[PDB]
């Protein structure tokens, strides 16, 4: 056979589910089978609970897709016992087997976007503090912002959910707290905090600018499509399965690798409200009444 | 004790992940474990794969959320052998044991609250036709436009994902196909076709109005929120879970089980909208840009 | 373990790629089993041949997708012995069994649909009048435009072959015939006849109009898409098998039966006397010019 | 007397058909027969069952002309037992017999003729990772663009398909992704891509840049004519039936070939386009079409 255990987080987040299926797609090209454990949002013992369930199940090696911090890593590790682990999901610096996303460059990328163009009064939609990654994009954020002399307006936690996004969002402009921009962790959220400051009689990147984390798959299909910190999962999937069998034979190939990310600029975020609208928002415009234009024809 | 197996299509849409998530919720319950293989779009090839996956692991039983026709769900259920298989993605016509939301509800709520509304030029965008479960909704959609002395003045067909549903839109409204309203076979695609009809000129609910099928997690943070068909993905798992359960003592519980949907009426359907617009606007429109355009240099 | 075998064209024309494939789902639903024999361009010595091929292959039925003129369709009959055998491209006057697209409405919906859009001027592009359904296709044309008091400017034969299309709409452009629309027997050639125009310095459309034939699958994505007669290749594939294993019963199902076709509109076809600023170049030189303004953005 | 055995993926792709034809050609020139089995879809089951056919039909040989990862082509080749089996679409590094067009020579020759260009900015339009050679192109691709200092600017997968090519190379543009250049991982992806750039209101070939793989039959009467990497199917057609005859005669070279490609320079690369209107300019055009537009409002 050749058999691959992934313990994931909820599949009812969009990027986690990427990842499994990215993962699935490369251990396919190679003939390798896979199975998935999924853990309960309870933490480090649930995560614990799923690798024993994945080592009785005579996995030959394990992807770990799930928040843990530096202890609770290398204590799910000492679990694996003989069999490799690979972890997705923790900070480059714990002594383990690891691919992360570069979440220096991620926060770096989304700040100094917003720095160029024009914006200082910035809010920030944490994901939840218990996940490792949220905390690492927070302090992220918050360095680069400090960096380039800002201090963000507010500051709001969600759930990674696009209702917590909304719930939040909306709570901010309800207080009288309007910024001209937002960081949010990811791009679940993001979609709610667009909703908020759409129904507050406010435009998308106009008004309030808004920038995602993820480019998970519909973020380029939001209102409007939305600009985002893409994080190719496609990539660590295929790099964490190749990985992980690099592992099991026996390649000396251990520690943590970081993955680059990069900005994808779509149409969330433009220069804060000066008398000038933007080319790039005047051309959407123009393409949208072309469109009206064309359609003044017959039929036949 | 106890391991259920999931042969699951892929997590990268939304409904899937939310249904394995809610499987494991009542596992985790009743103190059953989890284990979850994926399969690809390749159809029952794959499907098999994934069942012989499973069979491997000693599962007490399966669950088989993949489309599948009906000769092929029951040579999957063959390839079982002894072990129980409960089917959550095939038609109720065929003779397994299945639990599947009511296709003839659905798609009759869907046309009758837009005809309620005043609509008589509707569009259909189908799930990709291969899935027996877009299969049933176009089928039902047909039925129930039929009763109501409708012919939809389009039928396109996606593959369940935004971009698809944003391409089909386009094209549809680019050969100035214009309906009033539009049933989609996910909220997904919906997602994408509210997209190409805003970027189109033209406004969700009130030039067109749209209803999604799934009520899946994001949907009550789409811009406009989303008027959808509510299939309970929690409901599902709790009760295909027990059904499992049932199955694998023997219990006298063999055969189809259809369970309900709801219509969630948000802020995507109106009545219809007579008004085009005019020529002298669309110019109105395009001299205002132009005067900004001209102001990129000196204006300013 | 039925076997079907079918005779088909080796000019890896479109046409019947999509015609066998369309047999093989069919078949692949019902369970039969398929073999395909190529025949070369000879005529019928080369599919006689291929019929005593498929024949030594212990067939139960023959599909004979190959085009043959009345009498070299009697001899192939003939050849097949004991078999049923159905034929796919031969006048629907031959006494044999029989499954084509209707010619009559197929050229009657080319002609119709340019002379409603005010066409007189119109140049015929027949395929190789070797073909007894190019034949059909050129006698049809000159029939019903006759029938609308015209008479074509200018037929000539391609090959069926883009390159053709190309060659024959140069040389007939270079004799200084310039029609206002042109009728193509095949999609390939009318993408040549598109490529002519263009590089003469032509609109396709709003200088020349072209209606293709068969709508393959890349005709929707050709430059114009291209307005073309859709003969449904999935339909003749799926009836075809039935009809043979029908016959391979003793159904009493003997003779020629014929397929509906449509038209179907696209981009390639409009009235000549088109005004300039119309709709459709309107909206098209509005998108270049929204284009220029999106390049104005830099280092934003 | 003697038979060759093919099995072929879907004749709906043009380079497969291209394929097959040359493969009939040749075995006509031999005095040899050919029998062919499509495999309508996808996995290595369906294309054992496909080898099953053809040995049942007592082939002297088998071509396997279908997309098989390294451990499936292993799997596919033991399904075949004592007959002799060459594949054509494999990775040049699994043990079996197999003839494939260089994918380092077909990558780089595509990258070089951009980077020679003066692009830096591209994109890559992937075929479906699920088939061998579209990894192996894709790779090339990446190899190629990093050996040249160059990161692609987007990447993108399609199915082979050229509406696949329309949709992904539309969605890109508009997300507001726009490159000077594309490669592409075949032909009728690329005429789909040619489409959406000319329809979002850019030039082929002045604007941006495209280069298709194949040179399959169409591309020289794309419009523009489509600048390729040419994969020669008569040769491989050619030279496939001579080796498998070689191989049924024990004069067993065994292992990989690799065929050379080319590149089929024509009209769809140049230079990229760094002029840029100035705001005034295209201001005064804009008033022009608005002046244009507003005529509509009823004037013929």
């Amino acid at each position: 056979s050749l058999l691959i255990g992934v313990a994931t987080s909820s599949l009812a987040l969009h990027a986690p589910s990427q990842i499994v299926a990215a993962i699935k797609s490369r251990a396919d090209q190679l003939g390798a089978s896979v199975v998935v454990s999924m853990v309960e949002r309870s933490g480090v013992e649930a995560c614990k609970a799923a690798v024993h369930n994945l080592l009785a199940q005579r996995v030959s090696g394990l992807i770990i897709n799930y928040p843990l911090d530096d202890q609770d890593a290398i204590a799910v590790e000492a679990a694996c016992t003989n069999v490799p682990a690979l972890f997705l999901d923790v900070s480059d610096q714990t002594p383990i087997n690891s691919i992360i996303f570069s979440h220096e460059d991620g926060t770096r990328l989304g700040v100094e976007h917003l720095v160029a163009l024009g914006h200082q009064q910035i809010a920030l939609l944490a994901g939840p503090l218990s996940s490792v990654s949220a905390r690492l994009r927070l302090a992220g954020w918050h360095k680069y912002l400090t960096r380039n002399q800002i201090q963000p307006i507010a500051e709001r936690e969600g759930d990674w959910s696009a209702m917590s996004g909304f719930q939040q969002t909306m709570q901010m402009l309800n207080e009288g707290i309007v910024p001209t921009a937002m960081l949010v962790a990811n791009d679940q959220m993001a979609l709610g905090a667009m909703r908020a400051i759409t129904e507050s009689g406010l435009r998308v990147g106009a008004d309030i600018s808004v920038v995602g984390y993820d480019d998970t798959e519909d973020s380029s299909c939001y209102i409007p499509p939305l600009t985002t910190i893409k994080q190719d999962f496609r990539l660590l999937g295929q790099t964490s399965v190749d990985r992980l069998l690099q592992l099991s034979q026996g390649q000396a190939v251990k520690g943590n690798q970081l993955l680059p990310v990069s900005l994808v600029k779509r149409k969330t975020t433009l220069a804060p409200n000066t008398q000038t609208a933007s080319p790039r928002a005047l051309a959407d415009s123009l393409m949208q009444l072309a469109r009206q234009v064309s359609r003044l024809e017959s039929g036949q």
